[PDB]
């Protein structure tokens, strides 16, 4: 797992963390073809609590494999320390959804939210809850594949317009809690990267939403999948499907369009 820095090859810097820049790059693997990697690198790690909140981060991707989650590739543990991650070539989910708008056919935007279920019934049956699903994190390897970004990279694991009730009222996280985000994450993609609830100020939201209001049908979404999304914003968490559940009905609803 330790990588050695002369083995980077750093290149344009493809966005900015909490303990410094990230950049995009290639990993000069031994005996092996070179692959693109994203670096996270630390400015402050001199300092021994820095260090090791850092480090952590990549500790917690180490416990994932799954082919629509961002793996880690590996650390360089000498100053200034780095976390090696696999790079996602064409970049953040809501840009490409936005440059693509209507030219991405249903069966590929259907795809993408089989895809995130996949990846987040995994985190489920590990016991693991994410608490910051949206478009916002995903990112694009290719035009047929997406994936879950750096966990560390998400800013909160106030998002309101994509929590739940019971998150925003108790500050209550569950996989029920993602479950409701990830609807909302869905709808993103199905309005290729709009905001949820745009001009729409927080508090009210919360009003709307226990007064039974929800985010409209988008244009063009088959009725199944947006009574799918209906079913992950139910008030109460337990009535919610599992991502298990929600992975299946996806499968049926992209193969019904790949039908037609
Ligand atoms: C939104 N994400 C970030 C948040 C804060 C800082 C950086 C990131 C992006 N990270 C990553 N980005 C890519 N590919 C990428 C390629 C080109 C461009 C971009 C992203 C953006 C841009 O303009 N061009 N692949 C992997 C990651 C990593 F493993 F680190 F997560 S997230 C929470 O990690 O998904």
């Amino acid at each position: 797992y330790e990588i050695q820095r002369e083995r980077i090859e750093l290149g344009r810097c493809i966005g900015e963390g909490q303990f410094g820049d990230v950049h995009q790059g290639i990993y000069m693997s031994p005996e092996n073809p070179a692959l693109a990697v994203a670096i996270k690198t630390c400015k402050n790690c001199t300092s021994d609590s820095v260090r090791e909140k850092f480090l952590q981060e990549a500790l917690t991707m180490r416990q994932f494999d799954h082919p629509h989650i961002v793996k880690l590739i590996g650390v360089i543990t000498e100053n200034p320390v780095w976390i090696i991650m696999e790079l996602c070539t064409l970049g953040e989910l809501r840009s490409f959804l936005q440059v693509r708008k209507y030219s991405l056919d249903l069966a590929s935007l259907i795809l993408y939210a089989y895809q995130l279920s996949t990846a987040l019934a995994y985190l489920e049956s590990k016991r693991f809850v994410h608490r910051d699903i949206a478009a916002r994190n995903v990112l694009v390897s290719s035009n047929d594949c997406v994936k879950l970004g750096d966990f560390g990279l998400s800013r909160y694991m106030l998002p309101i317009k994509w929590m739940a009730p019971e998150s925003i009222n108790f500050r209550r996280f569950t996989s029920a809690s993602d479950v409701w985000m990830f609807g909302v994450c869905m709808w993103e993609i199905l309005m290729h990267g709009v905001k949820p609830f745009q001009g729409v100020k927080n508090n009210d939201v919360i009003g709307r939403i226990e007064n039974g209001e929800r985010l409209p049908m988008p244009p063009n979404c088959p009725p199944t999948l947006y009574s799918l999304m209906t079913k992950c914003w139910a008030y109460d968490p337990s009535r919610r499907p599992r991502f298990t559940e929600l992975k299946a009905q996806l499968s049926t609803i992209l193969e019904e369009e790949k039908a037609q």
